[PDB]
């Protein structure tokens, strides 16, 4: 439900953590969003500033009292793009076919 609403969203003011990335020392870049393109995440960590793009990578969101697992390659989309692929996750996870 929420999970899906986050594919819609832009992720800015977001509190995110790299698990997995194609680029290994990615592993561990927590902190929050400041800016977020169609390819990449800017993310303001406790020590510095980090860029980290989209592809291959898996994010754990806190979101509304929950804490989830989306893969960049669900949301490297402009956003008018991303609010339909959100409603298509939606339907997809409400076994509705419109």
């Amino acid at each position: 439900l929420q999970g899906v609403e986050l594919i819609a969203r832009d992720w800015i003011g977001l509190m995110v953590e790299v698990v997995e990335s194609p680029n290994h020392s990615e592993v561990g870049i927590k902190g929050e969003v400041v800016d977020e393109t169609q390819n990449t995440l800017k993310i303001m960590t406790e020590k510095g500033l980090k860029v980290v793009a989209k592809r291959g990578r898996t994010f754990r969101v806190w979101y509304k009292g929950k804490i989830m697992r989306i893969k960049g390659d669900l949301i490297n989309f402009r956003p008018e793009d991303r609010i339909k692929r959100g409603l298509m996750m939606l339907k997809r996870a409400k076994g509705v076919w419109i």
